[PDB]
């Protein structure tokens, strides 16, 4: 049995990064990317509360900006929930959330890899480093 795996992609900036990044940051970014994994009919994501799920597109953020195909997985709903429980007791306790270094995209990337053997695109995972490499990022870092 094979089950489709999707990456739901949201621009937290609602198009503002694309417009304002050159003046704010000195560099062109296309979005402030938040992602989640949709598999077995639910949308899974990370945060300071730990691992959570909503119906797909049913978080506070609403419908995604893009739905990206990751691949297919043999992992059943029951095994996946055991896996997520393991993650949440170890590396994805809510306390470990860090906006730049251990975020919702860190989660989605490691879940994608477990389920399909693929990583998510670097342009999402590298965003925090792009921001930090700027006077803006360095000045607003401690606020964090
Ligand atoms: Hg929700
Ligand atoms: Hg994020």
């Amino acid at each position: 049995n094979l089950y489709p795996v999707k990456l739901y992609v949201y621009d937290l900036s609602k198009g503002l990064a694309r417009r304002l990044s050159p003046i704010m940051l000195g560099k062109q970014l296309e979005g402030i990317w938040h992602t989640s994994i949709v598999v077995h009919k639910d949308e899974f994501f990370f945060g300071s509360g730990g691992i959570s799920s909503c119906p797909p597109g049913g978080t506070l953020l609403g419908p995604p900006d893009s739905v990206v195909d990751v691949g297919s997985t043999e992992v059943t709903e029951e095994i996946f929930l055991e896996y997520l429980s393991s993650l949440g007791e170890s590396l994805f306790r809510g306390e470990a959330y860090n906006l730049f270094e251990h975020n919702c995209n860190t989660f989605s990337n490691e879940v994608a890899q477990f389920l399909t053997g693929r990583k998510i695109p670097s342009y999402i995972t590298d965003l925090p480093s792009e921001v930090l490499s700027t006077p803006f990022g360095q000045a607003l870092r401690p606020l964090l």
